């Protein structure tokens, strides 16, 4: 078993729901891990921490390599350590500040390793209910890494639901959630890989959460006309008509979508990347 004291700890990577994740070196192997660490202290019923019940540990057993993993765990008698994969690269959609929109190539790929790793989480009956760009990490090889901040729920057999600019309208207008949910929020990524921007934008939130309810969006003239038809197949009020949903006959109509023309499902995780530029 590993301890505190086999790493030197670094900067904060990111923090919520009384978890502090932080990078941390192995001073053995020279290795870095992202390692997420809760106060004892804060592990009470009325403070709902995430990862220290059973319900998420179909979760904490995910081996994909889409995902951030978790290697090992450890205790002291002040806190508990959950070493996850830790993703060099930092956040996906960050080169847009630079390079604006990614092309074609580029938004196919990435897209695929999303709907690769959707696919996967929605067959182990996982719902991540809070997908976004922020959320989507790269390690060093740049694939990517999804990362969850305690949003995901595993579904129940008995029921297909469960209880801001990627949020779908159910979550709104209904405070539902279900894998055609995350489908929405797939929807809204492509549509800021390739525009640039998010597809619902307004001068404020109460603005925004009108845009979507309402489906109040355009797409900017240079749109690859077959992500066009792609994203108004996913951005769709009706959670059940969703390209890639459930009642649409699950993910093989999705990934069949002209727009993955190519695309070889079977070894994303093997492919060289595209650069994003040289
Ligand atoms: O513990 C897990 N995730 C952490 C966040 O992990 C981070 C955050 C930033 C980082 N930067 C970097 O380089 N590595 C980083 C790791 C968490 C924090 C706060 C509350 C709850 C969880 C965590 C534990 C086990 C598995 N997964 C992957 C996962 C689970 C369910 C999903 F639906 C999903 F899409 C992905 C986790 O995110």
């Amino acid at each position: 078993k590993k301890r505190p004291e086999d790493f030197k700890f670094g900067k904060i990577l990111g923090e919520g729901s009384f978890s502090t994740v932080v990078l941390a070196r192995e001073l053995a192997t020279s290795r870095e891990y992202a390692i997420k660490i809760l106060e004892k202290r804060h592990i009470i019923k009325e403070n709902k921490v995430p990862y220290v019940t059973r319900e998420r540990d179909v979760m904490s057993r995910l081996d994909h390599p889409f995902f951030v993993k978790l290697y090992f765990t450890f205790q002291d008698d002040e806190k508990l350590y959950f070493g996850l994969s830790y993703a060099k690269n930092g956040e996906l959609l960050k080169y847009i500040r630079k390079i604006g929109s990614f092309d074609e190539t580029c938004t196919r790929f990435y897209t695929a390793e999303i709907v690769s790793a959707l696919e996967y989480l929605h067959g182990k009956g996982i719902i991540h209910r809070d997908l976004k760009p922020e959320n989507i990490l790269l390690n060093e090889d740049m694939h990517i890494q999804i990362t969850d901040f305690g949003t995901a729920k595993v579904l129940s057999p008995e029921s297909k639901q469960a209880r801001a600019q990627y949020v779908s309208p159910e979550l709104l207008t209904e405070k539902s959630a279900c894998k055609s949910s995350d489908l929405w929020a797939l929807g809204c990524i492509i549509y800021q890989l390739v525009a640039g921007l998010p597809p619902f934008r307004a001068g404020n939130e109460y603005l925004i959460f009108q845009k979507i309810i309402k489906l109040e969006y355009d797409f900017p003239e240079k749109f690859f006309p077959k992500a066009r038809d792609l994203v108004e197949k996913l951005l769709v009020l009706d959670a059940t008509k969703r390209l890639g949903c459930e009642e649409m006959e699950g993910y093989g109509p999705l990934k069949a979508h002209p727009f993955f023309e190519s695309v070889t499902w079977e070894n994303l995780h093997q492919q060289t990347p595209p650069k994003l530029t040289a």
